[PDB]
């Protein structure tokens, strides 16, 4: 698309809430909102497949508050726009929020480990922030990035939907779409349900047929199902939950084979971890190991494959996946399966750079229309031509 | 103030030698050169509030030199001036010196846990350094700026004479003001006492009436007693000693009321350190503690507020503070009052990354007038307007 | 020498082949291309002396990939060139390296440690890159800078080169001088060879006379003997192996004693971390301590100073040495012979900033000539003047 088709479809959405405010959980966010992300982040990359330098800050810092690939992630969306990176190590909150804010203009955050801890983290340093700019304190009001959390990953299921969005030609065509969020096998411990629990509460925006596949007993925040249910019953499409992986992946025009812990079980690791108990810690993580060790056959293999949409439908994943026989003895995924759609599963990484850079865009630019346009004309060069 | 008020204050003052030196103690410095900072942080910050950009150079880095709150002070102003920052882990000093200097303008040393040490430490850096340039091996001679050491802490005093220069509406209306530097219970070990001998070495300059009021056995560096009662003695104003925390607070204008390990102690501790004993160090680590946990009635209580001027001087800390009933069991400051206080105590902490600016832009720019104005007219956004 | 000269030097040499091109080993590129980057170091330099800057970048990363010296050189040549650095912790190589380049520019690869893994690791990386550049995942195909491999350490060995053109007054006056490459002894366990046999590689190049002197077991990897082999019989000069220091100091008009672990070793030491055989390796480390135990003797001593040219050669050392009485009871160099080139040893080690910096110049700029002129027009001052 050229520049000028960007800057139209710009005015026909409304994103005026966007401007220095916070993002956290994509369903926080309206559908013009979301489709202000995809349009931003398609810009920046055609200005940068131009070699047009897109910064917009002379100086100031963006804060990673970590609690390696979203970290190169941050690290360039940053970068991209003018800012430079500062890493902190790990009323005390309100403290650390306006000390390390007073030449800060971004803040993002990952903290996803603990179920409840983290959202509640990031509301508190954001609320920090915005009093200590009402105060005097901060010459500005530093917006925050969730760079990942125990209920949602935006900037994962962001990149995920924009993939989407530029593999079957537009937001419009995701419309019917058949997508397979499913559970696999993964040696590890237990992986957070962000990812799961996100592009569910996302695709389920974009009018797609969503299906939650699952083993017995692996069930997602429960809240988070019923923003499913909800988006899907109100903008059109569907949700569906089922226990059977086959079910899922039949007729199947997009597939995402990840492995999670079981809601219910981080609940409880979080109380041990809260009350200290590093004892039961130790056996609750044990308890997951041979449960997940009775549901090995589920792996996205070839003969899953074979029962997709013309034997085709687009694998999803992350990143990185356990692959049978390579990374581990047992795995998420067949080799040969991921090796095929190995460059479509890089691509799909590619957009996260682009996502985050959109976001602090938003967030940071009261017209974009505008400065996107008076980026274009000055015409910086990033490498030399 | 206005910018043309700013440059006619430097114009006024004689500041020739900042040019190209280093910043170690504020009792190194003229009157006239601490003053300079003052204005120069003042006009960085009048700047920055009206969109300017302040970069001064377009390539080269900062060395940032430890042995996390002065971390982002220092990584802020470097990004502020255009300059990007490189931590360092932690004849050898001289090889090191000219290794790392090749493309560094600035210095900063973070190195105040050894008395004795830490200063010395600075010294050899910058001869090095000095050697260096004069034997064609440098560019450059990179300019240090004392982060903090055994004997001063520069950028927290200054920070902190600014916030008083803010709050009592000028430097000539500090003339006469009461200001107690007092010792406070803290449960930790043993504080170095860079703030306590920083701040009665600075306040002396500015022709207050300064006592320093500790329990007995807590002597500061006694040469730093000497330092005070010149400055008061010839500059104007007074310097006290007692041992009664109750005849500091009374009638005070502003209160500053931080603990610290007593300066014996910490000759001790390096000798063992020196010696190697371990054993010792041990030992006298756990004969502080109990030495201090007989002066638990040493706290900024709200009935000591209480006999303040009109029961609310100006309570001062650098933070992080020990609040009773909040970050432990017995400490520093009664949480009623810490929070009364928060907003002050935090636009207190903002004045330090413009300090440091100052420092590093007086040390590099032979006329801040001209140059300082050249940045004016140019109006160069820092964020898009 | 004048700006006028230098773009004249490079236009009487021919190096279209190191655009878009990596960086290994110094015997992989041609005499023409190995002349481009000294006068492309020297350029940069007489360009930063006089205030000129010389950024090329407007945005963009240089990932840095060890696995501190080279650390600091590294992070100047990127922001020299306007290149922020982002530090990687430590198909699964193929994945790490597309995922970190999205927008990168560089590469700088610090692998030394093991003999074969070093150079193949580095080889799969860039072919990975270039791979996701053809196939549409990467916008661009970064270059990779070797930054020290288990065969040659190129930047340091050209920093050690240009040194010489600098003392000696050209290139063409290095013809017919003696550089003694020589063992000397360390009382660490076993260092890489890639020193010894970086300069032995690339002096060989440059006409010179090149003695290798190492006590008997101590053979360098017989590759790269080789390499300097028909170096000297191909371009002029010579290249001997000798088991005597003195006969390799005689008449000497350049002398590098620098101490090595025997290359037979180290490929045991490597079989032996391959087999995870930790007790052998324990075993073999503590065999080598007392074979070189047996080689005290090998020291660059004042005495064998006197046996050189004029009794003052030029010492070379890629620092740090080991200093007898000094950093260590028994070492590489006698206190007053290390002290006499203290200054000549650090100019040496200037260079590698510059040579990181031309490298990546030459990599990502297809007319150096008309950029590095445009970039001379255009005088962008690097400090305030």
């Amino acid at each position: 698309e050229t520049f000028k088709e960007y800057i139209e479809k710009l005015d026909k959405l409304e994103f005026e809430k966007m401007y220095e405010n916070d993002f956290f959980l994509t369903w926080e966010k309206t559908r013009d909102e979301l489709e202000a992300v995809f349009t931003v982040a398609d810009t920046l990359r055609y200005l940068r497949e131009n070699n047009i330098s897109t910064k917009i800050f002379d100086s100031g810092l963006g804060i990673s508050l970590f609690r390696t690939r979203t970290r190169f992630s941050f690290a360039s969306a940053c970068n991209l726009l003018g800012l430079e990176v500062q890493d902190l190590d790990e009323e005390t909150v309100r403290e650390t929020a306006n000390m390390i804010s007073f030449m800060a203009d971004i803040i993002g955050i990952r903290d996803d480990m603990y179920i409840g801890k983290g959202n509640a983290y990031m509301h508190e340093v954001s609320e920090s922030v915005q009093e200590g700019y009402k105060d005097g304190v901060l010459e500005q009001r530093p917006t925050l990035v969730n760079l990942q959390c125990d209920i949602d990953h935006p900037t994962q299921a962001m990149a995920d939907a924009l993939h989407l969005i530029h593999e079957f030609g537009g937001i419009e065509n995701l419309k019917g779409k058949k997508v397979a969020m499913t559970w696999a096998y993964s040696p590890s411990y237990g992986k957070p349900l962000s990812v799961p629990q996100g592009i569910v509460g996302l695709m389920t925006r974009l009018g797609m047929d969503v299906v939650l596949a699952h083993p017995e007993g692996y069930e997602i925040m429960p809240e988070v199902e019923e923003v499913a249910k909800k988006n899907a019953a109100e903008f059109g499409g569907n949700f569906t939950k089922t226990n059977s992986m086959a079910e899922a992946f039949k007729d199947a025009d997009v597939v995402y084979p990840k492995s999670w812990a079981p809601f219910a079980a981080m609940e409880k690791r979080t109380e041990l971890y809260g009350n200290g108990d590093q004892a039961g810690i130790d056996q609750l993580e044990q308890e997951l190991l041979s449960q997940n060790k009775k549901h090995k056959d589920w792996e996205c293999t070839e003969e899953l494959m074979k029962t997709t949409k013309d034997g085709k439908a687009l694998y999803m994943h992350c990143l990185p996946a356990d692959i049978t026989g390579v990374s581990c003895e047992e795995g998420e995924v067949e080799a040969s399966v991921f090796d095929r759609y190995r460059v479509e599963l890089y691509k799909e990484a590619s957009y996260k750079p682009y996502v985050i850079a959109a976001m602090i865009f938003l967030s940071k630019v009261k017209n974009p229309q505008k400065t996107l346009t008076d980026l274009a004309d000055k015409a910086t060069p990033r490498e030399v031509k």
